[PDB]
């Protein structure tokens, strides 16, 4: 309750202090976390309609669910976000168990 | 990056560890964060089409924008949500300086 608290503070800060764009999934491929830079990237002011949406329906081209099924890291792919070309990073999320539990993308410039 | 990692990690635990439903908004009123026991008490599968959703179409009843405007912790409200009688308490959050950048309601079971 206030441990929920700090934890989405420390989550906004991380998320703001991060100068790529950021996209994170679950297991389903559901976008649970992006940043302002990630927005911009994409074309949206906000999270709403883009937080809880399948990832390939905004980057119909990412690999970020490759990344799930094989828990393998993709690094410097190049690719086009709304005419801008970006260098993409992808790394499996795992939980304390080692089952991967999600997967990042990072997009520079 | 790798630090988002352990974040993502650290939520997901945190989520899991704790027995009351969890939603959370952020300043606008959309729901940025909820847990298996929220999902399961509002009829969802997954995060899908909950997370990114304006609080009111999924809970019309609830007081977190409420708390949004007030800056007050609200307690002790009786709801139903899945047939289930639940207790709601919401409290705002605020960044290290004191600013509310969101609000999240505890749902407990009656
Ligand atoms: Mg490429």
């Amino acid at each position: 309750p206030e441990e929920i608290g700090l934890l989405y503070q420390e989550k906004q800060a991380i998320l703001e202090a991060i100068r790529e764009g950021i996209v994170a999934i679950n297991q389903e491929g559901t976008i649970t976390m992006v940043n302002q830079t990630a927005l911009k990237l994409l074309g949206y002011d906000n999270e709403r309609n883009v937080l809880g949406t399948p990832i390939l329906q905004l980057i119909p081209h990412s690999r970020l669910p490759e990344v799930i099924r094989t828990g393998q890291a993709e690094y410097d792919d190049e690719m086009v976000l709304g005419g801008e070309t970006v260098i993409a990073d992808r790394i499996p999320i795992k939980n304390k168990q080692g089952r991967v539990i999600g997967a990042v993308s990072t997009f520079r410039n």
